[PDB]
Protein backbone atom coordinates (compact mmCIF):
# COMPACT_ATOMS: atom_id res chain seq x y z
CA UNK A 1 0.00 0.00 0.00
CA UNK A 2 0.93 3.93 -0.99
CA UNK A 3 3.00 5.84 1.17
CA UNK A 4 6.23 8.13 1.62
CA UNK A 5 8.89 5.72 2.28
CA UNK A 6 11.32 4.90 -0.24
CA UNK A 7 9.81 1.33 -1.68
CA UNK A 8 5.87 2.85 -1.71
CA UNK A 9 6.57 6.55 -1.82
CA UNK A 10 5.73 9.30 -4.62
CA UNK A 11 8.11 7.59 -6.81
CA UNK A 12 6.28 4.73 -6.82
CA UNK A 13 2.54 6.25 -7.21
CA UNK A 14 2.21 6.09 -10.78
CA UNK A 15 2.08 2.20 -10.85
CA UNK A 16 -1.79 1.95 -8.86
CA UNK A 17 -2.50 5.78 -10.35
CA UNK A 18 -1.08 5.98 -14.12
CA UNK A 19 -2.42 9.73 -13.68
CA UNK A 20 0.34 10.26 -11.09
CA UNK A 21 2.53 11.24 -15.07
CA UNK A 22 -0.59 13.09 -16.30
CA UNK A 23 -1.35 16.71 -17.50
CA UNK A 24 -2.62 18.61 -14.22
CA UNK A 25 -0.65 17.23 -11.49
CA UNK A 26 0.09 18.79 -7.78
CA UNK A 27 2.49 20.33 -6.34
CA UNK A 28 4.05 22.48 -8.70
CA UNK A 29 6.96 24.67 -7.64
CA UNK A 30 6.00 28.56 -8.08
CA UNK A 31 8.17 30.89 -9.96
CA UNK A 32 6.81 34.44 -8.86
CA UNK A 33 8.64 36.00 -11.80
CA UNK A 34 6.59 33.62 -14.24
CA UNK A 35 3.19 34.11 -12.15
CA UNK A 36 0.69 35.86 -14.77
CA UNK A 37 -1.00 39.31 -12.64
CA UNK A 38 -4.61 38.87 -13.51
CA UNK A 39 -5.80 41.88 -12.31
CA UNK A 40 -9.67 40.06 -13.48
CA UNK A 41 -9.26 37.73 -10.36
CA UNK A 42 -11.63 38.63 -7.77
CA UNK A 43 -10.93 38.36 -3.95
CA UNK A 44 -10.71 35.38 -2.49
CA UNK A 45 -13.93 34.92 0.24
CA UNK A 46 -13.81 32.83 2.80
CA UNK A 47 -16.57 32.66 4.81
CA UNK A 48 -15.60 30.56 7.89
CA UNK A 49 -17.75 32.20 10.59
CA UNK A 50 -20.41 29.01 11.10
CA UNK A 51 -17.50 26.33 10.20
CA UNK A 52 -18.65 22.96 12.68
CA UNK A 53 -15.67 20.79 13.26
CA UNK A 54 -16.66 17.34 14.01
CA UNK A 55 -13.14 15.31 14.91
CA UNK A 56 -9.72 14.58 14.44
CA UNK A 57 -8.22 11.39 12.96
CA UNK A 58 -4.87 9.96 12.13
CA UNK A 59 -5.45 8.16 8.80
CA UNK A 60 -2.04 6.89 8.49
CA UNK A 61 -1.08 9.70 6.13
CA UNK A 62 -1.62 12.51 7.91
CA UNK A 63 -4.24 13.59 10.05
CA UNK A 64 -7.10 15.25 8.91
CA UNK A 65 -9.98 17.36 11.06
CA UNK A 66 -13.22 16.73 9.89
CA UNK A 67 -16.24 19.44 9.47
CA UNK A 68 -20.29 18.51 9.25
CA UNK A 69 -20.12 19.96 5.12
CA UNK A 70 -23.86 18.50 5.15
CA UNK A 71 -24.89 22.50 4.85
CA UNK A 72 -23.03 25.83 3.77
CA UNK A 73 -21.64 26.08 7.02
CA UNK A 74 -18.12 27.04 5.53
CA UNK A 75 -17.49 27.89 2.27
CA UNK A 76 -14.83 29.69 -0.41
CA UNK A 77 -15.90 31.67 -3.25
CA UNK A 78 -14.84 34.04 -5.77
CA UNK A 79 -11.30 34.06 -6.77
CA UNK A 80 -10.77 32.33 -9.80
CA UNK A 81 -14.15 29.83 -8.53
CA UNK A 82 -17.51 30.30 -10.16
CA UNK A 83 -19.75 29.19 -7.50
CA UNK A 84 -19.83 27.75 -3.82
CA UNK A 85 -17.34 25.23 -2.45
CA UNK A 86 -17.74 23.72 1.03
CA UNK A 87 -15.17 23.27 3.48
CA UNK A 88 -15.45 18.95 3.96
CA UNK A 89 -11.62 19.32 6.10
CA UNK A 90 -8.17 20.14 6.42
CA UNK A 91 -5.19 18.48 7.39
CA UNK A 92 -1.20 18.76 7.10
CA UNK A 93 1.98 17.83 5.14
CA UNK A 94 5.50 17.97 6.85
CA UNK A 95 9.07 17.77 6.96
CA UNK A 96 11.61 15.74 9.51
CA UNK A 97 13.42 18.84 9.88
CA UNK A 98 12.75 22.25 9.33
CA UNK A 99 13.83 23.16 5.73
CA UNK A 100 11.50 20.38 4.26
CA UNK A 101 7.82 19.55 4.65
CA UNK A 102 5.70 22.04 2.34
CA UNK A 103 4.47 20.23 -0.93
CA UNK A 104 4.28 23.55 -3.28
CA UNK A 105 7.41 25.65 -3.10
CA UNK A 106 8.00 29.40 -3.90
CA UNK A 107 11.21 30.05 -6.18
CA UNK A 108 12.49 26.44 -5.15
CA UNK A 109 11.77 27.82 -1.32
CA UNK A 110 10.54 24.53 1.17
CA UNK A 111 8.15 25.52 4.08
CA UNK A 112 8.48 23.49 7.41
CA UNK A 113 4.68 22.81 6.36
CA UNK A 114 1.95 23.17 4.24
CA UNK A 115 -2.36 23.57 5.37
CA UNK A 116 -4.52 22.05 3.00
CA UNK A 117 -8.09 23.44 3.39
CA UNK A 118 -10.13 21.37 1.14
CA UNK A 119 -13.54 22.27 -0.35
CA UNK A 120 -15.95 21.05 -2.82
CA UNK A 121 -18.32 22.70 -5.46
CA UNK A 122 -21.53 22.27 -3.84
CA UNK A 123 -22.63 21.92 -7.56
CA UNK A 124 -21.54 18.38 -6.97
CA UNK A 125 -23.62 17.45 -4.11
CA UNK A 126 -20.80 15.51 -2.31
CA UNK A 127 -16.56 15.86 -1.84
CA UNK A 128 -17.07 11.93 -3.39
CA UNK A 129 -18.81 13.15 -6.46
CA UNK A 130 -16.54 16.31 -6.86
CA UNK A 131 -13.54 14.30 -6.76
CA UNK A 132 -14.69 13.03 -9.78
CA UNK A 133 -15.24 16.41 -11.58
CA UNK A 134 -12.28 18.86 -13.62
CA UNK A 135 -13.76 21.61 -11.52
CA UNK A 136 -14.93 19.71 -8.15
CA UNK A 137 -12.37 20.64 -5.78
CA UNK A 138 -10.82 24.12 -4.32
CA UNK A 139 -7.87 23.10 -2.03
CA UNK A 140 -6.22 26.79 -0.09
CA UNK A 141 -2.76 25.93 0.30
CA UNK A 142 -1.26 27.85 3.66
CA UNK A 143 2.65 27.53 3.83
CA UNK A 144 3.94 27.11 7.79
CA UNK A 145 7.34 28.93 8.27
CA UNK A 146 8.45 28.08 11.93
CA UNK A 147 8.68 31.30 14.33
CA UNK A 148 6.53 33.00 16.61
CA UNK A 149 3.40 30.35 17.73
CA UNK A 150 0.25 30.33 15.80
CA UNK A 151 -2.18 30.73 18.67
CA UNK A 152 -5.20 29.31 16.44
CA UNK A 153 -2.99 26.04 15.72
CA UNK A 154 -2.55 25.38 19.70
CA UNK A 155 -6.26 23.31 20.29
CA UNK A 156 -5.02 20.89 17.40
CA UNK A 157 -1.36 20.30 18.66
CA UNK A 158 -2.52 19.85 22.00
CA UNK A 159 -4.66 17.13 21.17
CA UNK A 160 -2.66 15.15 18.52
CA UNK A 161 -1.04 12.71 21.61
CA UNK A 162 -4.52 11.28 22.01
CA UNK A 163 -4.33 10.21 17.87
CA UNK A 164 -0.48 8.87 17.89
CA UNK A 165 -1.05 5.95 15.21
CA UNK A 166 -2.92 5.13 11.94
CA UNK A 167 -6.84 5.13 12.64
CA UNK A 168 -6.89 6.78 16.06
CA UNK A 169 -10.00 9.87 15.87
CA UNK A 170 -11.40 11.61 18.60
CA UNK A 171 -14.33 14.24 19.18
CA UNK A 172 -13.02 17.43 17.57
CA UNK A 173 -15.69 20.78 18.35
CA UNK A 174 -15.41 23.99 18.00
CA UNK A 175 -12.33 24.60 16.25
CA UNK A 176 -12.10 28.01 14.70
CA UNK A 177 -10.16 27.43 11.00
CA UNK A 178 -9.94 31.24 10.61
CA UNK A 179 -7.25 31.62 13.74
CA UNK A 180 -5.44 29.47 10.90
CA UNK A 181 -5.22 32.40 7.94
CA UNK A 182 -2.51 35.10 7.46
CA UNK A 183 -3.59 38.56 7.50
CA UNK A 184 -3.53 38.62 3.90
CA UNK A 185 -5.44 36.95 1.42
CA UNK A 186 -3.35 37.39 -2.19
CA UNK A 187 -2.68 34.05 -3.67
CA UNK A 188 -1.44 32.44 -6.90
CA UNK A 189 -4.06 30.14 -8.54
CA UNK A 190 -2.95 26.88 -11.02
CA UNK A 191 -5.11 23.88 -11.97
CA UNK A 192 -3.91 20.68 -10.67
CA UNK A 193 -5.00 17.50 -8.85
CA UNK A 194 -4.89 15.88 -5.00
CA UNK A 195 -1.19 15.59 -3.87
CA UNK A 196 -2.12 11.95 -2.64
CA UNK A 197 -3.28 8.87 -4.52
CA UNK A 198 -5.76 8.55 -6.17
CA UNK A 199 -4.03 11.95 -7.57
CA UNK A 200 -7.18 13.11 -9.30
CA UNK A 201 -7.41 15.91 -11.42
CA UNK A 202 -10.33 17.59 -9.78
CA UNK A 203 -8.39 20.83 -7.76
CA UNK A 204 -8.61 24.69 -8.17
CA UNK A 205 -5.41 24.81 -6.44
CA UNK A 206 -5.04 28.36 -4.54
CA UNK A 207 -2.39 29.12 -2.42
CA UNK A 208 -1.91 31.87 0.05
CA UNK A 209 1.61 33.96 -0.72
CA UNK A 210 2.03 35.23 2.94
CA UNK A 211 3.24 31.96 5.03
CA UNK A 212 1.48 31.63 9.01
CA UNK A 213 4.62 31.38 11.46
CA UNK A 214 4.19 28.45 14.07
CA UNK A 215 6.57 27.77 16.64
CA UNK A 216 9.10 24.57 16.62
CA UNK A 217 7.11 23.17 19.75
CA UNK A 218 4.04 23.47 17.25
CA UNK A 219 6.09 22.04 14.75
CA UNK A 220 7.39 19.18 16.95
CA UNK A 221 4.41 17.55 17.90
CA UNK A 222 3.17 16.81 14.70
CA UNK A 223 6.63 14.43 14.27
CA UNK A 224 5.76 12.66 17.13
CA UNK A 225 2.63 11.07 15.12
CA UNK A 226 2.88 7.54 13.76
CA UNK A 227 2.26 6.35 10.21
CA UNK A 228 1.97 3.04 11.64
CA UNK A 229 -0.91 1.05 13.44
CA UNK A 230 -0.55 0.60 17.15
CA UNK A 231 1.57 -2.65 17.89
CA UNK A 232 3.14 -2.38 14.28
CA UNK A 233 6.80 -1.21 14.02
CA UNK A 234 7.31 2.57 14.21
CA UNK A 235 7.23 5.09 12.16
CA UNK A 236 7.37 8.99 13.00
CA UNK A 237 4.80 10.27 10.63
CA UNK A 238 7.55 13.07 8.60
CA UNK A 239 8.17 14.04 5.13
CA UNK A 240 4.69 13.41 4.21
CA UNK A 241 5.01 15.42 1.27
CA UNK A 242 4.98 14.74 -2.80
CA UNK A 243 8.17 16.76 -4.37
CA UNK A 244 6.86 19.56 -6.98
CA UNK A 245 5.61 18.48 -10.47
CA UNK A 246 6.43 19.52 -13.90
CA UNK A 247 3.98 22.25 -14.57
CA UNK A 248 3.33 21.22 -18.74
CA UNK A 249 0.99 23.36 -20.25
CA UNK A 250 -0.12 25.26 -17.66
CA UNK A 251 -0.17 29.27 -16.59
CA UNK A 252 0.22 30.14 -12.79
CA UNK A 253 -1.67 33.34 -11.83
CA UNK A 254 -1.71 35.83 -9.07
CA UNK A 255 -3.95 37.92 -7.55
CA UNK A 256 -1.26 40.81 -6.48
CA UNK A 257 1.54 43.01 -7.63
C1 LIG B 1 -12.54 14.91 -1.54
C2 LIG B 1 -11.96 13.52 -1.58
C3 LIG B 1 -12.78 12.51 -2.00
C4 LIG B 1 -12.15 11.28 -2.00
C5 LIG B 1 -12.90 10.04 -2.44
N1 LIG B 1 -10.88 11.09 -1.61
C6 LIG B 1 -10.19 12.15 -1.23
S1 LIG B 1 -8.52 11.79 -0.74
C7 LIG B 1 -7.60 13.36 -0.76
C8 LIG B 1 -6.35 13.37 -1.40
F1 LIG B 1 -5.98 12.23 -2.03
C9 LIG B 1 -5.53 14.51 -1.45
F2 LIG B 1 -4.37 14.39 -2.09
C10 LIG B 1 -5.90 15.75 -0.86
S2 LIG B 1 -4.82 17.17 -1.02
N2 LIG B 1 -3.40 16.81 -0.29
O1 LIG B 1 -5.36 18.31 -0.29
O2 LIG B 1 -4.54 17.34 -2.44
C11 LIG B 1 -7.14 15.71 -0.24
F3 LIG B 1 -7.59 16.81 0.34
C12 LIG B 1 -7.98 14.57 -0.16
F4 LIG B 1 -9.15 14.66 0.50
N3 LIG B 1 -10.67 13.39 -1.19
ZN1 LIG C 1 -2.87 17.81 1.30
Amino acid sequence: HWGYGKHNGPEHWHKDFPIAKGERQSPVDIDTHTAKYDPSLKPLSVSYDQATSLRILNNGHSFKVEFDDSQDKAVLKGGPLDGTYRLTQFHFHWGSLDGQGSEHTVDKKKYAAELHLVHWNTKYGDAGKASQQPDGLAVLGIFLKVGSAKPGLQKVVDVLDSIKTKGKSADFTNFDPRGLLPESLDYWTYPGSLTTPPLNECVTWIVLKEPISVSSEQVLKFRKLNFNGEGEPEELMVDNWRPAQPLKNRQIKASFK
